[PDB]
């Protein structure tokens, strides 16, 4: 379950960071830290700028990690020595969950050094609390002199910029105060900036010392006493030169110098004996609650005590994913990939009665995403908000580990869509907002000076960790939950999203994932989830600017610049709804049928000239982020066509299968009966044609009056329909959809293309300024790997799938000697205008690497495809768990970003991750563990009826040599298999005998077969059994 | 003359810079130092972001000087010895007037060593020259193997807050090339920022270092090859490891690093030999100009015919004030206060022959006026802008040495008060602009094709430095510099002031002084 890797020093260097969870009653920090020195680089509070440790990028982290880092020095009769200096000496490092320890083991000297780091859970300050232990390893006793504390601690109100700038200047208005009882406070005397609330810095951070009886140190906060003239801070003259008994008497510096923070004490060893110090660095905002913290003495027990929780808070966190198989790293990857996933997108939890609330949720950052602006609450409940495309792919399986979340997810994602298609970037925290007349009521039983202050502040809109701080500062220590409770769950949710930067092209595919997650768990409410008129629509920002006024001419020829026109930009603080009467009635609701209709509808008649891929007009590509200039170049890609092409189907199916009348705003059922009648008009024209243009004008002016008609405000009379048609409308698109990709694939080679590049050679000018072109030029583009992946997912037969694998394989996206499969083949021919990632080394960043999301992303079609031998073949060795740690020199329970691949011209580095950890790949292992483990679809409908069955398909080294795997299935029923054989169990190849179902109450159950319906299905669904035991061809032989 | 500190590693910590005074025909550029280590912290070309050495505080200066500063390692049969890293042993410090030299004498492996410092003088190209020397001292011949260099060299392109924040992105565009000629160039692959003029970054870094025949050495770009694991830069466990010839056979990274610069020689010193090296740092904007400047072969009288002209600039420059009085730190100073109101104001000279112009002006700034912005320009006839205060209290007394100024700064220091009595607080630097009949009527003795270039170029506004250089980049190497004076002379003064930030209300006070003054 840890990690333990031997002399650190001397190996390739890694950067990570503790998790940084306090428990719902927690304030939360962060913390980096790397394989050099004492492993800690930097750490503080919320977001930069409030650091107690400076902030450092990777390179600096290295380079400054054993002089600014924290420092501990030794003396043994006049010999001073320094631990975790030499890499000589033998040392070790051990990684856990949630902690991080290491030592050290001199031979020479004769004693032993332990450091503990871990943050302080489930308390109303937030901290890092830091053991240090000496043993005494030799034969006679000793006498030793220890100092250990941190030589740099930034004085709160210092900004990160102000302090990589202007450090010089900026000591001015250090200073450090309260040394005499102990508690040494470090702040700024006044305001940096000039600007209002001045001498009101009253936040700062403090450090304080104790060892076992419980009693605290005088700290030493001038560095000239410990290194004198010293100013590298590499050698301890100071303490070299005398006593420890001297340097505490002497004088300090308090003001104009960066303070730092040592404490030291004097001790005689008997052989076998140990010293032990406890040390905690935070940071508080009053003096007041630093006091009330301290009224009650800390030892030994206390710390103890947190550290046990602090170690069960993550594994019980990590409790909902636990399995065991034949090897122990594949279950202890599995647990830190599903607690990065937590990370990244937030644990879901019932708060309250009727609300879903996530937490741990932030914006990340590490020693290596530095372009990142990361940033944390302080506070209990701590959440955070991102990006749009992150949370909506970490939130895909989240109904099935969490079944009372329903179906929030669909929800609150696809009231996000506008009505032109593109929605929002940012996604920002939960807040709540109360009434004035259910404040009034519900505040009965308190003072009136109380009542006055909590009806002001829960009138605005708040979050639960501010209500519950204020809840704590108003009625002081004796309150009651219930009053909490109660206002949390009368609370109105607020509506949430910011617009963020621009629009892309690609965030609108990752909802029909969601939809199908759901459906595997709830199979007989799909006409109930199809036919509810819930979802809203989030208001638009800025409207895309008109086809013709996007083209820009320019020396190298015409290009695509201008996408959005700022006379029309709108307020991003009025509503963020839409509401009918043209903004002055109630707030408009549709269907999800609604939705998907205009989803498609909008999706169709923005293909290219060539009717191929679909054009990126928001100024922004897909999901290659690099190429951050193909929009410049009339882009296009092929990837959002089959995702169309596969959302169309299923909205045919679904229309298909419940029949019954569908209502639809004027706007969307006039722009869907002109594109039926342009099809129907050029539907022979576009089966033999190369390059269509009559077709693109015409889709592009319903497209553009439709937008222009419904940007400005849409009227609530909506317009009755039937299925038939709309099932004739979306069969008429998908076979024309059909009939571009077979063009596209005949045009492209043996293997799906996956973008476009056009260039227009004759241009008209018009009489009004806008440009109109002429013919376009297609240009062919270098192979990706997401083509392929996207492509896997249409239906088709097994030998086009089967020749497709067979063919990358053969192709050059397939490494030899690493065994991987790349993003992308050579760039090097193509044009320099396509963005970022022209500029990178290949066999580095996003240039024809090995991106672990990509291919996890492959690995999963292989999987739901039916190509189960090739799976298990490709993913016994490109497994992160399966790697050698001596080459992929890291941990092998955490991910990367990517590996650098054979192209890489250093060979050293070939093989190694980058980027940390928290990839987008935990989500994709997450969902090949479930399917690999429970199968496609565990639960299946039948005249009305709920049928439960597990079709597994493990791999034969997984299975131990008693054959008995077990995995948490809904995060609360344990299920137990029993394997009679060392063979690959693909479905087809197997039969269940029986199954064994052991209730809470001690009833047991037994089912021959392997059906099972009816009260015992919907017991299962509802978590109503302990523990299960399956077997397969009966009992387990040699 | 000169000031002597005796182990200056164990004294109070200062800061303090080099003039940077190229004279009328050179590049000038800025340099720092402290009184540690090797007494070198940051420099470079122009103004911030286009430092050769990373640019830090004077807290940081002080932390970082031993480890990101000038390097260099000795071996005396298979054991290290690093020079000014110890304070124990003894070492000496002298200040020049447009120099800085250290020296420090260890008795015990019987070795010294001396480095000078200063800029390249009177030269197309700016520079900073250094001279290294390791004397034998002891009674029997060793065996010594000799690194010398630095350790972090930043690419040219990379601004300094992009160093500094998202450092370990930045590696990505980071390479090193023309390995094999002697002559490394350290450039980005395409420009940073996500603008036009991409693949247009076409000036670079360069080090070159040479013996005294003349030859010059293979150089070092990977640091991994001296200090393998240890990042810290602080211990030299892969030239410990292995000896110095087989690591210049090894292949080197040369893409996605942070290039540095060493240059190792093997040499067996008998008693009382020794041996030197000399190295140029410097910053061009085109190959081009780095192999003309090459052209020629650089030895050892060259680069002490430099240092001489180059302490001969300064002892010319302060050669107005000088005295004889009880004790000669009063002359010392008097010549060093003349010699930094002369920097800080701007030197007095006659250009032309109607024409009154300031040189070596500059908007000051050092390791603890880190608030500031400084900046210089990169051509001949350097010269800078700054405020209305401090311009006009330094050119208090400038007509006493300079009688064939005049009257010209009572007119330009009274042409900038308003009819309100507020004044601007910029004063920017002089320019020239021709007019048309004059620019056709000057230019009748060259070529049209030249013609054309000179006369497009003359009319807009430009300062004489880029005129010099516009001159020589069209005329090739065989101009002539009458046509250069009647152009100057013909040109007319453009009126000059920006308005700045704010009103104060003690600017107009110093004008009765040089109204007196005169
Ligand atoms: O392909 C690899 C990855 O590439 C990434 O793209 C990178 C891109 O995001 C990056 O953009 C840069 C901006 O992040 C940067 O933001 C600036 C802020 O940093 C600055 O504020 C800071 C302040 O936070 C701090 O306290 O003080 C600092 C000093 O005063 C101050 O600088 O404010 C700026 C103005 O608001 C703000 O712009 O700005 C840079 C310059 O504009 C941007 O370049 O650029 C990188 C290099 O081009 C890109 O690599 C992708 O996002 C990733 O997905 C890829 O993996
Ligand atoms: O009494 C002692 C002395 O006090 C001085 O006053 C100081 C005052 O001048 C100072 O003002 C600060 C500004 O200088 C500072 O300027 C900012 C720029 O630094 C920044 O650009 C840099 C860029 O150059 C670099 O390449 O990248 C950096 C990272 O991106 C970037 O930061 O741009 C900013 C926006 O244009 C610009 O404001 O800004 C600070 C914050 O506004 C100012 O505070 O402040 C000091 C502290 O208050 C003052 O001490 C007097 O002038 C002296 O006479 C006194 O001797």
């Amino acid at each position: 379950e840890t990690f333990v890797m031997d002399d650190y020093g001397k190996k390739s260097t890694f950067a990570s960071f503790l998790p940084g969870i306090a428990g719902i009653r927690g304030i939360p920090i962060w913390c980096y830290y790397v394989n050099r020195g004492q492993c800690v680089v930097s750490f503080g509070v919320d977001n930069k700028d409030h650091a107690i440790m400076e902030f450092y990028p990777a390179h600096q982290a290295y380079q400054n990690v054993k002089t600014t880092g924290f420092r501990t020095f030794l003396k043994k009769n006049g010999t001073v020595f320094e631990p975790f200096s030499d890499e000589n000496i033998t040392h070790r490092m051990q990684i856990h969950m949630n902690g991080l320890a290491i030592e050290e083991q001199n031979r020479s000297s004769g004693m032993d050094t332990k450091v503990v780091y871990y943050t302080l859970p489930g308390e109303n300050v937030g901290a890092l609390v830091r053991v240090v232990s000496v043993t005494n390893q030799s034969g006679e006793p000793i006498e030793l002199e220890l100092i250990d504390g941190m030589p740099a601690v930034i004085p709160y109100g210092v900004s990160m910029d102000s302090m990589k700038n202007m450090g010089q200047t900026a000591k001015a208005w250090m200073q450090v105060e309260d040394l005499s009882e102990g508690l040494p406070y470090y702040r700024v005397r006044a305001s940096m900036d000039d600007t209002a609330a001045v001498r009101r810095i009253d936040g700062g951070n403090f450090s304080a010392c104790c060892e076992a009886d419980g009693r605290r140190l005088q700290p030493i906060v001038d560095p000239s006493l410990i290194f004198s003239y010293d100013l590298s801070l590499k050698r301890p003259v100071g303490f070299e030169e005398r006593p420890l008994k001297e340097l505490l008497l002497e004088e300090q510096m308090t003001q104009n110098l960066l303070p730092c923070s040592f404490y030291g004490i004097t001790r005689t060893l008997a052989p076998g004996g140990s010293v032990t110090l406890y040390e905690l660095i935070g940071q508080v905002e009053n003096k007041q609650l630093l006091k009330e913290y301290f009224a009650e003495k800390k030892d030994a027990a206390y710390f103890e005590a947190k550290k046990r929780e602090a170690d069960e808070l993550a594994e019980a966190l990590t409790d909902g994913i636990r399995t065991r198989t034949a090897s122990a790293a594949f279950d202890a990857y599995c647990r830190y990939t599903y607690m990065d996933n937590v990370l990244r997108g937030g644990y879901p939890m019932q708060l309250g009665n009727n609300k879903i609330f996530y937490v741990y949720s932030r914006k990340h950052g590490d020693l290596e995403r530095d372009y990142n602006y990361f940033s944390m609450l302080p506070e209990f409940y701590s959440q955070g908000n991102g990006n749009f495309r992150d949370v909506n792919q970490n939130r895909r399986c989240d109904t099935f580990f969490a079944p009372f979340v329903g179906r929030k997810n669909i929800q609150e994602f696809y009231s996000l869509i506008q009505l032109d298609g593109y929605n929002p970037l940012g996604v920002e925290k939960l807040t709540y907002r109360l009434s004035k007349e259910r404040a009034k009521k519900l505040l009965t039983d308190v003072k009136e000076e109380q009542r006055s202050a909590l009806i002001d502040f829960a009138t605005k809109p708040f979050t639960p960790g501010a209500l519950c701080r204020k809840f704590g500062e108003v009625f002081g220590d004796t309150w009651d939950e219930t009053l909490f409770i109660r206002v949390i769950d009368f609370a109105e949710e607020m509506v949430n999203g910011s617009f963020g930067e621009g629009y892309w092209s690609d965030h609108w595919t990752y909802n029909l994932d969601l939809i199908l997650d759901y459906l595997s768990v709830f199979p007989e409410q799909e006409k109930e989830m199809l036919y509810e008129e819930v979802y809203t629509t989030f208001l638009s920002r800025i409207n895309v600017n008109r086809r013709f006024r996007r083209y820009v001419e320019t020396e190298n020829g015409l290009r695509q610049y201008r996408a959005l026109n700022e006379a029309s930009r709108r307020a991003d603080l009025g509503e963020k709804l839409v509401r009918t009467e043209y903004g002055s009635g109630d707030v408009l609701t549709m269907t999800l049928m609604e939705k998907l209709i205009l989803l498609g509808a909008v999706k169709f008649a923005t293909l290219d000239a060539y009717g191929m891929g679909i054009e990126m007009e928001g100024g922004k590509p897909g999901w290659y982020d690099a190429l951050n200039g193909m929009p410049g170049l009339f882009g296009s890609s092929m990837a959002e066509t089959y995702e169309l092409a596969r959302m169309l189907s299923y909205t045919i199916e679904a229309l298909k299968q419940y029949p019954g009348e569908v209502a639809l705003i004027e706007e969307l059922g006039c722009f869907l009966d002109e594109l039926n009648l342009i099809t129907r008009l050029e539907h022979d024209n576009i089966m033999r044609d190369e390059e269509l243009l009559s077709f693109w004008n015409r889709i592009n002016d319903a497209k553009e009056i439709y937008r222009d008609k419904t940007y400005q405000g849409v009227s609530g009379k909506k317009m009755v329909y039937h299925t038939e048609q709309l099932a004739a409308i979306l069969e008429g698109f998908l076979e024309i959809v059909t009939c571009g990709i077979k063009k596209a694939r005949r045009i492209s080679g043996e293997i799906c293309p996956t973008y476009f590049t056009y260039e227009v050679p004759e241009y008209e000018k018009l009489k009004d300024g806008g440009i109109r072109p002429l013919k376009f030029v297609p240009q062919n583009m270098p192979y990706f790997l997401e083509g392929p992946v996207r492509y896997l997912k249409l239906p088709v037969e097994q030998g086009e799938k089967r020749a497709l694998y067979e063919a990358v394989k053969e192709s050059d996206l397939y490494d030899g000697e690493l065994s991987m499969y790349k993003v992308n083949a050579s760039l090097a021919d193509s044009s320099f205008e396509l963005g970022r990632a022209r500029a990178f080394t290949p066999g580095w960043l996003e240039n024809e690497s090995i991106w672990l999301h990509m291919e996890y992303k492959y690995l999963l079609e292989l999987l739901r495809s039916g190509l189960y031998e090739e799976f298990f073949a490709d993913f016994k060795k490109a497994a992160i768990p399966f790697q050698n740690p001596e080459i992929y020199g890291r941990s092998i329970y955490e991910n990367s970003s990517f590996i650098a691949s054979s192209r890489n011209p250093n060979p050293s580095c070939r093989g190694r991750g980058f980027v940390a950890r928290l990839s987008g790949s935990t989500i994709e292992f997450i969902s090949m563990w479930k399917e690999m483990m429970f199968g496609a679809h565990p639960f299946r409908t039948e005249q009305e009826e709920l049928v439960f069955s597990l079709a597994p398909a493990i791999p034969a080294y997984l299975i131990p040599e008693d054959g008995r795997l077990s995995a948490a299935f809904m995060s609360k029923t344990t299920v137990c298999y029993e394997f009679g054989g060392h063979r690959d169990y693909v479905p087809g190849t197997y039969r269940i005998r029986h199954m064994v179902f052991f209730y809470e109450n001690g009833s047991q159950a037994t089912v021959e077969g392997e059906k099972v319906s009816g009260k015992l299905a919907e017991d299962i669904r509802a978590g109503r059994v302990r523990k299960m035991e399956v077997a397969v061809d009966l009992e387990h032989h040699h």
